[PDB]
């Protein structure tokens, strides 16, 4: 606990579990001895967390997701245990600098973007709030690959995180289980059998997952692939079963019908429903409790193939009866829809489903006949509602809707956002919540304020703390208490410095990973997300351009200097991102090297962008980019950090912004362009991108640059394929929101030349972000989906 | 003294006897984990593979060749 | 080639060349012996080289330069030729010691220093780029003076380097040619005629400069004079004309109007001309094509009078018209300024030249008119402008400025860094500039790694070889594939312990030439360049004593040892440099003998300093002092050669030290003071001494201890000349800069305490030293100048 | 060769620091290794990197069996 003590721990690790002494030692080797310095601080709380469990058996919360992004362990474990301030202290007096040692740490990558991390916030809050809940996954030898940017463009690496070994995962051999894949379905006089399966292993792992400051740690399980029991070929061939839990995918919002990846899937499901079955039975509470001791959520639906597994489970092997299975089936089930995009619907083939999952295929079709039946004797005249209402879609090659199993198998089907679950229930699902009106929810997503904001942003933490006490780390909420310092000029003075030292650490950070020279008096521009056409990072890249130019056409004018950050990663196959990339860090050669512009505007692509890289970034933002085409992102919860931290935002009346704009003050976040009815107006008259090229000058020079070769010298027609897309194929409407957004930017500078005015609707920001905790979004889910509570 | 040599995934297969003959299964060794080894990541090392002599005047170079790495794992004798 | 036939080789020269055996050979017999075994692997080269260009005529650049400063041969050609491995082993097994063979050496001192080093750099590197290039110089019987040091004071000796014979250089006496002086010009109907002329002679001697292997040899052509053809006092007044080529002046950056300097620089340029149309004629390729087949380079104006000469030979002698001939000329000529200092500008006076060179003053003349008959057409009013523009001073006695000169008869011109070559163009020749835009260049000098790296740092060139291949030897560029090991901590102990035997290595000569021990665990502080007031090691001396004075006052405290080494020599007439050097060598005795100091700082004066000390003591450096007034050093390249080898540079943002902080990173490099801007402001405001010294006690400290006798207790008054200069006469501003640099000193230390950071700023700054190897500063030449082509 | 040069004891000590043992025949290629690092690498001449490799290696024989060479 105290610094003595620290210190003799670290020593003794540094010793016996690195065999090091201080002359030989690696900084590896120093980061290792302090994680295992404080990993012994997790095992008595976890020990006993995880008994209490069993002791007062309340229900269980499992949550069921092929993605967590967690990022790093060690300080969200100090902060969290009540121990950094210790820690530091030992460390510094042991001669090591423990920032150099935290930055050894790999992240825990295992998540594309916010679905993953939005699971990663979800374990802190009920670790926080102390509910009996657990997180299970895929142990992916590779998580989502490094970034590195070459001639312009993106190049992927392998993103090898655990080959220095994991100190924050504890195998669990003895918790091992059989998959089976493939085989064949007999319909024997004892039950139908499903046989001459292939088996795969999976080897679960334990990571602990602590509430903060409250004695609580869960669990979060990863499953592993591993093979079962020519000679030599034969032994190298065990690769083919452990390939499964080898490689995350690297798509963001998209899907890809990969044999693989539905092994993945089907891998997480068999192995975790197992595992809870069996812990359910040991429980010494037949399986008519189990709705009552389990709920589990799908995160999505890739874990959709958990219903018809709940079911064989039921049937093929308790031999329950079908009505009652399929009542506990629905009564244990939840599904969380993240998305409306076309592009990442799930839709598997029902061949391929056929082949390596033959009795979840006969599963699901009696699932889905007798779905249909309710609605032909609800609606006999409507033979186009059971089209439109099936799990199968006939239209040309057969292929399963998995999210339309996952709403007939769950009690409750849940949006991230407001503006989100309505579309959800009233347009995509009309015709299911038309029939179950109380199935479809809405639960608003959120961030943990313990990871983003007291770790990632100590300074403002402290501030914060310093006016208004510590309830807020708890209850977010309390951040309202700050409006009374709206008119405290001393305050506001400390809040900006607050803001100008995260942006100072940061441009010590730009200025020796890049060439760039930061002019620390500009704004902080940042755009921070997965680069997709609909998160429109093109839109802020035409931006930039224009005000290149101005700066060109009139050097002496008066201008806020600019540094404008954007960075993501592109999903490998995604070749429009990859050209936005391109065309990002071209504009940016141009510009940061065009004499006459000079420390007035920096461009910069923030390479690798990932958590622990967030955590630096956010902190240091002065105007946070959220400009999806109204109606695209679900929710985003990018924008709930930002705001958190002392950032304005520039954005669209598009997912959880519009509810950032209730709680804030509308006038308080610079909203611009088209919202959702607006969207669908152009799409009824039918857009055509060539008239606002005409009639905007300013746009019409950026398009003309890029087109001729402005920014790519060497290859006059390398932008080509954006070019085309943006006027003839342009799903999200670039042109049609480009000069309001102008317009919008050039009143962010305005207000920017005014500090007091700035920082006072900061102010109003951070005050207002309480909705945003997801320690309110968890309760919300406690509550109303899976009936636990709080302790 | 120090011993060198490779650290297999694999050792020699564990026999079994089905119906009189030997039957091979793999030995998976390491798959709870080996407290006698330490890893040495300090010390890993490239090997070289495939590629082509090249006969300059700088002395002969072996290029475009295949990388492979070498991760050095120290158990106590 | 191999072990064997080396020694065969070997004994055969020490029988047959030197006419000695084992038992009578002297030690100097068997460097001769070696020398002539390497010497003879030349040969072949040398011979098919030269042939090569006459047969295929590419196009040939001629270097001109009145110094060529290329230390020792032996080794830098054993490692250009791949000899060194095998000769080593052949001599050892002949019982031998190599190192002390090539210690017998005597450098060629023929420079001065960073003017005549870059011209050695440079041949160096056209070899290797296998260019058709010439180096053209004057081979002193003398070059630099061996400098000693007695009672303090720096003493002067003769180099008399060929005493003994040097096997490097070949006379070439059919190729020997009369040089003109004095006479008068007749004008008479076949042409002007220089009559009545006094005639020296010019003998050449060929130098092979073999390239980094490649079978390129080519060649350094040095002239030497000779008299033609009471007769005892003839015989020995031979001496007189003989006299031209006996001594190098001894000054660096500093003009000294000598009739006999004015007598080498035409001597050089005379004999050098000539043979250059001589071989034209007879490359069987009429004058038209001239500037297609040669370029000649004129490093700084020494060699100005080329241009009137050029223009003599064409037109009083080929009797080509004067436009014809003008255009030629200027195609021809390309011109490098190395320096901004005034003391340092070429101004003869009209009254010399016309006496030594009647008809080269009326060409000069000539070209004037002309030149100003242009300007007069451009600018009719602007009068001052014409007086500003001549190649004629009239500010008092008539003086030519050669600066000038070159400008007008060269059609580029170069500066040597960055903010040197912008100074040149947009301050001291903005009217040529403006005039012609495109004549101004900028040429960042280079050294070169094989000689600076290889040859004198084999234990990191074998260890960069080691991780990265042989490529960057090179391609030095490829030294950025060392930022992969930054994390490595093996790597940076591997680094670490070659700068420890290199340091090692250098204290054992330490030690055995000065009466001091050192304790090789403190940090090498050196600063080893000219003695000047500009490069100011009296600013370093002033920080020597402020450490001397902390110790003093607090013996106990933890302090970071060290070993400060100045070294350089004072030109003899230079009065300050001389009292500068006297000023360190008493204040090192003070502090090497004082008991409460011991071994916590040691104050050595290198000796000597010239190109082949220079070999030992840069890789055993650690911080390597560049701290000249902004705006003084042109370019610098000691500050290179300490970079690539391993050492930290603590100096201010002048000459390319501004480009080595671009490269490595600004925060990678300890800058301090002052910087360009700073410096006029200064001056415009007008700058106090005495403000300085009144505000900061430590200066005070120092400045009184000087000035009262406390490091001249024997003779209270004696740097009393350095007081006054420092109150009221340094325009260099020492005081000015002083805080800072103590602060920046300071930091270096703390650093220093750190090894892990240390070795990790070293490592970034090896790994981005790769702009300054002299490859790229040649292939810059070749391809924007003499429009040559890399072979 | 690394920890060699780290010992602070040019590689005209190795075979007085070093010995390797090759057992059987199978890691034979350690020669052919030995002398492409000594020559290609260290640019050691090839008769003194042959004389250093040779006074490094012994080899122990394990069988006679033709079905095993
Ligand atoms: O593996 C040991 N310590 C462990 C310590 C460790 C544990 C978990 C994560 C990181 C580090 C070790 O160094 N690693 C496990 C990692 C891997 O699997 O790659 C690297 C160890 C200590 C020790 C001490 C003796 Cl005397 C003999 C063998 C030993 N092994
Ligand atoms: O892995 C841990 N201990 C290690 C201990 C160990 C190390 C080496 C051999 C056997 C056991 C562990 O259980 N294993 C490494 C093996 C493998 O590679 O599969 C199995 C561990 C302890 C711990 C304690 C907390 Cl609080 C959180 C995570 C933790 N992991
Ligand atoms: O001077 C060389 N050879 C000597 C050979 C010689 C020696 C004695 C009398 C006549 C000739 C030479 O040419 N001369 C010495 C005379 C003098 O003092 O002027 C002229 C020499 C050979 C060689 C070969 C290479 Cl690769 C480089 C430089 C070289 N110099
Ligand atoms: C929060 C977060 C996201 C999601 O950001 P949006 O802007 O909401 O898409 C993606 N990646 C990382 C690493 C994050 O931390
Ligand atoms: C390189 C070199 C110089 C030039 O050094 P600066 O510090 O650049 O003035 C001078 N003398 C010798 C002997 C050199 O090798
Ligand atoms: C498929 C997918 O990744 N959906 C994403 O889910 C997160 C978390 O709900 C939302 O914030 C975001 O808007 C949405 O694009
Ligand atoms: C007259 C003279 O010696 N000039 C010197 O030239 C060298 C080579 O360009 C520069 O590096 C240096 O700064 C400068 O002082
Ligand atoms: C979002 N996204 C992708 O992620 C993608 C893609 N094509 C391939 N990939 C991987 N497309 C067209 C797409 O819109
Ligand atoms: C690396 N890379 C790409 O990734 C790429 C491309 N053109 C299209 N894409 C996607 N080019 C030319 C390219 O070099
Ligand atoms: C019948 N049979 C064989 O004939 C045989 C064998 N293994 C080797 N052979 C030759 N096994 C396992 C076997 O069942
Ligand atoms: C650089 N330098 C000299 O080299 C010099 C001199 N006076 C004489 N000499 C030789 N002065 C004043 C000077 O500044
Ligand atoms: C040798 N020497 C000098 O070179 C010198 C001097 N005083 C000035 N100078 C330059 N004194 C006293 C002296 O002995």
């Amino acid at each position: 606990e105290n610094v003595a003590e620290l210190k003799k721990s670290f020593n003794r690790h540094l010793h016996f579990t690195l065999v090091k002494d201080r002359n030989v030692a690696t900084t590896r080797d120093y980061y290792f001895a302090l994680a295992h310095t404080v990993r012994d601080h997790l095992v008595g709380r976890w020990i006993r967390t995880q008994q209490h469990y069993y002791d007062k058996c309340p229900k269980r919360v499992y949550y069921l997701s092929l993605e967590f992004y967690m990022g790093r362990t060690l300080q969200n474990t100090m902060i969290n245990l009540g121990l950094q301030n210790a820690c530091d202290e030992a460390i510094y007096q042991l001669g090591l600098d423990i920032e150099e040692l935290e930055e050894i740490e790999e992240d825990a990558g295992l998540g594309n973007g916010g679905l993953g991390r939005l699971a990663a916030c979800f374990l802190d809050s009920m670790a926080t709030l102390g509910l009996a809940a657990y997180g299970y996954g895929i142990r992916y030898e590779y998580g989502i690959f490094n970034q590195k940017i070459r001639d312009g463009w993106q190049v992927e690496e392998a993103d090898d995180w655990l080959r220095y070994g994991n100190p924050w995962e504890k195998s669990r051999p003895e918790f091992m289980l059989p998959v089976h894949f493939y085989g064949k379905v007999e319909h024997t006089n004892t039950g139908t059998k499903w046989i001459d399966t292939q088996v795969v292993l999976a080897l679960p792992y334990d990571t602990p997952v602590p509430g903060y400051m409250n004695n609580t740690v869960n669990t979060m399980r990863l499953w592993s692939a591993r093979a079962p029991n020519d000679y030599i070929q034969a032994v190298l061939d065990r690769n083919l079963a452990e390939n499964i839990s080898r490689v995350l995918y690297p798509n963001d919002n998209f899907f890809e019908g990969k044999e693989l990846r539905l092994k993945q899937e089907y891998f997480v499901v068999a192995a975790t429903l197992q595992d809870i079955i069996r812990r359910f039975k040991a429980s010494k509470f037949v399986f008519d409790a189990f709705p009552d001791q389990v709920a589990i959520q799908l995160n999505d639906t890739h874990p959709a193939l958990a219903i018809p597994e709940l079911m064989r489970i039921f049937v093929d092997i308790e031999k329950l009866p079908w009505s009652k299975a399929w009542e506990l089936t629905q009564k244990t089930f939840a599904y969380t829809n993240h998305t409306v995009l076309p592009e990442a619907l799930e839709r598997w083939p029902v061949d391929l489903v056929e082949k390596l999952l033959p009795r979840h295929l006969e599963i699901i079709y009696e699932i889905n006949q007798k779905h249909l039946d309710r609605i032909v004797a609800l609606f006999p005249k409507d033979v186009d509602r059971l089209r439109r209402m099936s799990l199968i879609e006939e239209e040309g090659s057969k292929r399963i809707n998995m999210a339309h199993l996952c709403i007939v198998g769950s009690h409750a089907v849940n949006g991230v956002a407001k503006i989100h679950s309505d579309i959800v229930k009233t347009k995509v699902f009309k015709d299911f919540s038309e029939l179950e009106p109380d199935k479809f929810q809405n639960k608003t997503n959120g961030i943990t304020p313990r990871r983003w904001l007291l770790l990632c942003n100590p300074g403002l933490a402290e501030l914060i703390a310093e006016k208004i006490g510590e309830d807020y780390v708890k209850d977010l909420s309390q951040l309202t208490k700050l409006h009374s310092f709206l008119g405290d000029d001393v305050f506001l003075r400390e809040l900006a410095k607050v803001k100008q030292e995260n942006k100072l650490k940061f441009s010590q950070f730009l200025e020796t990973e890049y060439k760039v020279k930061i002019n620390p008096s500009s704004m902080f521009d940042v755009q921070v997300k997965r680069i997709h056409e609909y998160k429109r990072q093109l839109l802020n890249c035409l931006h930039v351009i224009t005000m290149y130019n101005r700066i060109k056409k009139d050097p002496k004018k008066l201008f806020v200097p600019r540094t404008v950050i954007i960075g993501g990663k592109a999903a490998p196959g995604y070749h429009m991102a990859k050209m936005i990339i391109k065309l990002i860090t071209s504009v940016a050669d141009v510009v940061n090297n065009d004499p006459m512009v000079g420390s007035k505007l920096k461009v910069i692509f923030l390479e690798n962008y990932r958590v622990s890289l967030a955590e630096k970034v956010i902190p240091a933002t002065d105007l946070s980019e959220q400009i999806s085409t109204a109606g695209t992102e679900a929710s985003g919860t990018g924008n709930m950090k930002f705001m958190l931290n002392g950032a304005l935002t520039i954005g669209t009346m598009d997912g959880a912004n519009v509810e950032m704009a209730e709680e804030a003050g509308e006038e308080n976040l610079f909203i611009f362009g088209m919202r959702i009815d607006d969207v669908a107006a152009l799409d009824k008259k039918g857009y055509e991108a060539k008239e606002y090229y005409e009639a905007l000058p300013e746009l019409k020079l950026v398009i003309d640059q890029i087109d001729n070769g402005f920014f790519s010298p060497k290859q006059p027609d390398l932008f080509k394929d954006i070019i085309n897309m943006l006027f003839y194929h342009d799903r999200f409407k670039v042109f049609a929101d480009y000069e309001a957004y102008v317009k919008c930017q050039d009143k962010v500078s305005q207000l920017y030349m005014n500090p007091k005015a700035w920082n006072t609707m900061v102010l109003k920001n951070i005050a207002a972000s309480g909705k945003f905790s997801s320690d309110r979004t968890i309760k919300e889910y406690a509550q109303n989906i899976w009936n636990v509570e709080p302790s």
